[PDB]
């Protein structure tokens, strides 16, 4: 119901609440998160054929990497799109098809059938 006490894992500042822990439970500030990559979120989309991901660390991870909504400025619904915490769908992928290079592999496993 309340927070008073959400200290972020990057600098330590007790506080209620920042973009994280806003919507995503995260215990982290906004001055720590980097959402220019780091906390850079991700579209589902994006984690489906960049990480070639299934049902497993996007809506199976359980939680399934907290989810959010956008409009993308491109080409596809942005009038209700989903977003996915990046840097989550980033270390789940490595583990997902083996890592970074291997995830390149991938891509082309995909563009081969
Ligand atoms: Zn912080």
């Amino acid at each position: 119901m309340e927070f008073d006490y959400v200290i972020c894992e990057e600098c330590g500042k007790e506080f209620m609440d920042s973009y994280l822990m806003n919507h995503f439970d995260l215990p982290t500030c906004d001055n720590c998160r980097d959402a220019d990559d780091k906390h850079k979120l991700i579209t589902k989309t994006e984690a489906k054929q960049e990480y070639l991901l299934k049902d497993c660390d996007l809506e199976k991870r359980e939680p399934p990497l907290k989810f959010i909504v956008k409009k993308n400025p491109h080409h596809s619904q942005w009038g209700d799109m989903k977003l996915y915490l990046k840097l989550q769908i980033v270390k789940r992928s490595l583990e997902v098809w083996g890592s970074q290079e291997a995830l390149e592999e991938a891509k082309e496993v995909r563009q081969e059938n």
